[PDB]
């Protein structure tokens, strides 16, 4: 669906309006033509209309097709690619490539196949062809879309229609971007409630981190804005409830998951952790209640309000933050730590997925923080029959008290962690490209949340008048529209194709 | 098409178009109405901005009406009126005033929607045009204007047949290699031109053909030099000249039946009008200079004796032309204007019907002074082959006193188009090239050394001036006609 009044506000500007934007824009190849979907699209259209660039473009497309193809189709696709682009007599022979590069891509069947070739294709495209793009009408059209992207799109642009979750500080709504029809979730954090409980830093950290990360295993931020009452984060719609809910509340007499299902989630969570750790961000809040399912059954991590982004030269942070019983010993002992803490929380998360209780507490046990801290430091975890030898070994490797001994991020990746035999039946390629059929597909009829009639109301916040510092802070927060998700939306909903006209 | 030269037709990077942008001095009329590529890009612009849809479609439908077969007109008028002009019309043009609308809804006739079109184009020339200049479409126009100015000299043209030989040179049938378009190429030998002092005539012809754009005058498309020649690439006229058709087609029956002569006269008149409206006197109208194309439509050619009057100047002097076709005022060494061309039209027409000139008997060669004496002093007689109308028309054109001669008045030949000779000509269809010509030439029919010359600065410089390159309107037409423009105007295949 759509609404035509808001749709009518999506129009491409005159060129003279784009002059300021052109001078202040980052012209990096990677940032413009590879990472930004409208940039990439316009760059490809440019390549498509200039014959000399056809081989490069088509090779690029055919590598991406090979990368995301079923295992059964791959050998044949590799044969066709080779014959089309890497045979010297072929119509679309890629003669710009180094002969060495061509000879290596003609050989082998290993998991690395065509990655080096792709790097050479993109390194070529980044030179003269990109320079021609910049001097073409397709680059100017990109500026028009960037101008449109930067226009005011706050609260009036969204139509809520249902509550998805809520906590102490506000609600998450399923909403609709009125112009395009795209379904999103909107986190509304109440201003007064946040001022009272000193929650500003957390709201800001999450917003910044979600704006700059782009991963299929982490919820994305598409817009950020304020209203009279709230600070609003418009993000990936996740309809399927959180993992805590699916452990305890769904099939109550069978709490916890079968092992294949828990392994799948674990793999998806690992992939999202890795994405953060490669960007030097420590999550610090991994737990079942912050892992969310979408409609297809795939999961994403969420709530980045406690995350730390390391600066260059900094390998560790420090401090008490997170949830009792997901916090690692190094953290509880007051030591500096890196990403290791997230993998300890991964262990606790998996334990709970299989066992339907924490590893440091009995069912329903509520203990003093100091007693819980002692158990985490000193008490060996025990595993019931529900754990297979591989489940158990993996948990043991993550719940290792010494961070140096714990499985995790090494040599810039989680590749070592992936060889653990727990994951022996996971095709990582298809996992990372979102191709694997999930183990549980949520029901469209069903609300995976607390019944609205059973939600405790919160008292009103009295006498928190807003000073200048609050209002200035609200304006910093409301940085508006995030480029990559906004471009994805325009393309997905057909607005791009509709407005990207030339000769109707 | 030849891949090799087709490959050279590539749109430039935008940065290469900066100088052109800076020096280009075009208004709405020059850019979006008169230049076929600007008009096309301007219409493309309008088609993508929904608010300009009514104006764009109305414009196209008027032009569609103007060039429609008479049988299709009642219904085209009907549909246009119901779509744009009637009270709750879906494509109502609110920018028009009510008087313009009411009048366009009333009546029939030829200029039925001319006032309306004038109003549509005046509106489109204001804000819609300004918006166009701030669009990608205008930049694309600059890119085509850049391509238009690139060197396209002799190597771009394949010769394949001789169409005529003259004194100064030859006309070849040729083919633009990149587009495959057929043209005629007139090559004037440099050394003969110098030795016989024909520079003036070559330059004058080139300038004039470059600044005229009529379906009744050979169109100049490219002008360039080679080592041996000055070349003019122009409308291919394959069907022979009128002298040839009068005297050589059916030898036992020379001359044309009257309706055929009148058709050609109407076309000739329209060419003359086009020159006289631009202040040019032709001065060499005669059957040998009027050529037929493949369809049997004619155009005037050989503008080497022409003269363009300076702004303000209304008469000129100078002995030039062909004996028998020169008017008395010219023969008498007086100042003259466009009137000389009309005298020559009378002679031309007379000869089309009579298969001889009005002043000499069949095969009769006379001293120039005996012929001068006749043109100045003798009344022309008319054999029985002339209807009263054609005699009356010839008489009016052959008046010895230019003040009494039928010709060009009030900026046009409308007064002349009114003569009863032309009662069966539909001027609209003629002016538009829709009328089925009376004679259709066959393809299978072939209707048809200098020493001691050394060149200097002054010569090679004259040569370089002459090689001005490509003429915008005919080039743009070529690009559209042959599909090159369409091929290089795609955004997303
Ligand atoms: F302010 C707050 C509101 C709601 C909560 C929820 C409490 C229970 N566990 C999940 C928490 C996050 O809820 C969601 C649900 C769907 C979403 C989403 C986040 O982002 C994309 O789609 C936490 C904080
Ligand atoms: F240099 C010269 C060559 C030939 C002549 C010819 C002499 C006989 N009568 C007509 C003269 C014009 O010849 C043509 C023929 C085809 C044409 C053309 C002109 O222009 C476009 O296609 C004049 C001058
Ligand atoms: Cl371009
Ligand atoms: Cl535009």
């Amino acid at each position: 669906s759509r609404d035509r009044k808001y749709l009518a506000r999506l129009k491409l500007p005159p060129l003279s309006k784009c002059e300021a934007l052109r001078e202040s824009l980052d012209l990096g190849f990677e940032g413009m033509c590879l990472e930004q979907p409208i940039g990439k699209r316009l760059f490809q259209q440019f390549l498509r209309t200039h014959e000399q660039h056809g081989p490069a473009l088509q090779l690029w497309k055919d590598i991406e097709d090979y990368d995301t193809a079923d295992d059964a189709l791959r050998p044949q696709k590799a044969q066709a690619l080779r014959a089309a682009y890497l045979e010297p007599q072929a119509q679309l022979f890629c003669s710009f490539l180094d002969a060495e590069t061509v000879a290596r891509a003609r050989a082998g069947a290993g998991d690395g196949l065509f990655q080096p070739l792709l790097r050479a294709v993109l390194a070529h495209l980044g030179q003269a062809p990109f320079q021609e793009f910049l001097d073409s009408l397709y680059f100017l059209r990109f500026l028009q879309w960037k101008w449109l992207e930067a226009q005011p799109m706050g609260e009036d642009w969204f139509l809520d229609f249902r509550v998805l979750g809520r906590g102490g500080f506000g609600e998450v709504f399923a909403c609709q971007m009125k112009a395009t029809g795209k379904l999103y979730a909107c986190k509304k954090l109440n201003k007064k409630r946040l001022k009272k409980r000193k929650g500003y830093q957390g709201a800001m950290v999450e917003k910044k981190i979600l704006a700059k990360v782009h991963s299929r295993f982490i919820v994305s931020l598409a817009y950020a804005f304020e209203t009279k009452t709230d600070l609003c984060l418009v993000m990936t719609i996740m309809n399927g409830g959180d993992i805590r809910y699916h452990i305890y509340n769904v099939d109550e007499d069978n709490p916890g998951f079968q092992e294949p299902r828990a392994i799948f989630y674990t793999a998806q969570i690992v992939s999202g952790l890795e994405h953060l750790h490669q960007r030097n961000i420590i999550y610090r809040d991994l737990k079942p209640e912050n892992v969310l399912l979408d409609d297809d059954g795939n999961v994403r991590i969420s709530d980045l309000g406690l995350a730390v982004e390391l600066k260059a030269g900094q390998t560790k942070t420090k401090g008490y933050a997170g949830t009792p019983g997901f916090m690692a010993p190094e953290l509880l002992l007051g030591e500096e730590y890196d990403f290791s803490v997230d993998y300890f929380a991964l262990g606790v998360t998996l334990y709970e997925m299989i066992a339907a209780r924490g590893p440091f507490r009995a069912r329903g046990e509520k203990v003093e923080n100091k007693e819980l801290k002692q158990r985490v430091l000193e008490q060996a975890v025990t595993y019931p029959d529900k754990f297979s030898p591989a489940s158990k070994d993996f948990c043991e490797a993550l719940l290792q008290k010494d961070p140096e001994k714990r499985l995790g991020f090494r040599d810039g990746s989680c590749d070592g962690l992936r060889t653990h035999p727990l994951f022996r039946d996971i095709s990582w390629r298809q996992l990372e490209a979102g191709m694997l059929t999930p183990p549980f597909v949520p029901d469209s009829r069903t609300v995976y949340a607390k019944n609205i009639q059973d939600v405790g109301a919160f008292s009103t916040v009295k006498g928190v008048a807003f000073e200048k510092a609050d209002t200035e802070f609200f304006q910093e927060f409301a940085s508006g529209t995030c480029p990559i998700p906004w471009q994805e939306e325009m393309i997905e909903t057909g607005v791009f194709g509709d407005l990207n006209v030339w000769r109707p």
